[PDB]
């Protein structure tokens, strides 16, 4: 789990 990684994955979604 890495919030920086998980958050960046949202950039690709939005």
């Amino acid at each position: 789990i890495n919030l920086k990684k998980l958050a960046a994955r949202i950039k690709k979604k939005i």
